[PDB]
């Protein structure tokens, strides 16, 4: 077993180490030993993979999904906060996707596009795309869009062949429209559970994960390589892009950047074609029981309120934590102050690895400054 704490695995998840304002990696984290590694998601192409799942979806199509023959593919387009990143991505997504992007992802910014449906060249007009702001200045509002969705049913009425939403809940608010188009193709983002239910019942067309159950495997999986033995390759594969020894293997595509030795989850559409795969409560077939030696994880999160972790993360390493003979204790800060997370950061002599999610993502050093001896 591994005598000193500064050698035992670290593993950096969900909230990747870098300077909060520029992004920069801090490899000075990430380089605190060989067995120091991220876990997360490889967020900036969710927009694409969104765009993706759209036109895979057009190009499968018959040329019924163009409702008046127009022989143009019109849409609308639910934008969520127009300041985050999450909006700007995934608006940039679907528009270069469907060839409508002149370079913002702005409200009301679009040229017309081009895709092909069932074997034909289309047009493609984004008819609106609006920010859904409450009138109390919410963004990503729900009933904002249950009710744009029913004031463009009445303004464009079958222009509209599909409706796109930087998010689920918009998407899930346009299906609430009194006058929603029965069968009208529309796509969301998130996989959260309704959503997802959604697509089982063929209403919601299409959303897209980040791949909890995948990014929590990893976590686990990295740790259980570890003390078990393995070095470089096979740290990062065994178990996560082919089987281990056990037979165990994550199911969602994941991702190994090098450099930064960050191993990313790709993002996955959710369609009718895997929909059951993630429903609320879905866990990965690939990973079942091991007869690997008990080892002991303390683990971090930042933040005990963020819904994320508390209901979708945390479930998932407690399910796969188990059979992978782990016994995991999580410990759950304020998501404001490090020390909330660092105070519990403690008795860390119990412990043969450790995952952390920290607060701010400089704070790198403050965690490893508890390894040191
Ligand atoms: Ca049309």
């Amino acid at each position: 077993g591994i005598q000193r704490p500064r050698d035992k695995p670290l593993v950096f998840f969900n909230r990747q180490p870098s300077d909060p304002l520029t992004g920069k990696v801090d490899m000075a984290a990430m380089n605190w030993n060989d067995k120091t590694y991220y876990v997360g998601f490889d967020a900036k192409f969710g927009g694409s993979i969104q765009g993706k799942m759209i036109l895979d979806f057009l190009a499968s199509s018959e040329s019924s999904v163009d409702r008046n023959g127009d022989g143009i593919i019109g849409y609308v387009l639910c934008i969520g906060d127009v300041g985050h990143n999450d909006s700007k991505v995934r608006t940039e997504g679907i528009r270069r996707a469907l060839g409508t992007w002149t370079g913002s992802s702005d409200p009301g910014q679009a040229k017309e596009g081009q895709a092909v449906v069932g074997g034909k060249s289309y047009k493609v007009v984004e008819l609106e795309g609006k920010a859904m702001t409450g009138t109390d200045g919410s963004t990503a509002n729900t009933n904002s869009a249950t009710e744009s969705m029913g004031s463009w049913v009445a303004k464009f009425a079958d222009k509209i062949d599909l409706v796109i939403s930087n998010n689920d809940g918009m998407a899930m608010g346009c299906l609430q429209a009194s006058n929603y188009p029965r069968g009208l193709p529309i796509f969301g983002y998130d996989a959260n559970a309704d959503a997802v239910e959604s697509v089982g019942k063929g209403e919601l067309t299409g959303t897209v994960s980040q791949n909890v159950d995948a990014q929590a495997v990893a976590v686990l999986q990295i740790i259980r390589n570890l003390l078990d033995g393995s070095s470089g390759e096979d740290v990062v594969a065994n178990g996560i892009s082919r089987p281990d020894a056990h037979g165990n293997k994550i199911s969602a595509p994941v991702q190994y950047w090098e450099d930064v030795k960050a191993i990313m989850a790709d993002n996955s559409e959710v369609t009718s074609a895997n929909w059951k795969e993630y429903t609320r409560g879905a866990r990965d077939a690939g990973v079942r029981q091991v007869s690997a030696p008990t080892k002991k994880v303390l683990l971090t999160v930042h933040n005990a309120s963020n819904d994320f972790l508390a209901s979708a993360y945390l479930p998932a390493l407690k399910h796969y934590a188990p059979l992978l003979n782990v016994d995991l204790t999580v410990v759950q800060g304020d998501g404001q102050n490090e020390l909330s997370c660092l105070d519990k950061f403690t008795n860390l002599d119990m412990f043969d690895a450790f995952a952390v999610n920290m607060v701010k993502t400089n704070s790198g050093a403050d965690y490893t400054d508890k390894l040191k001896y």
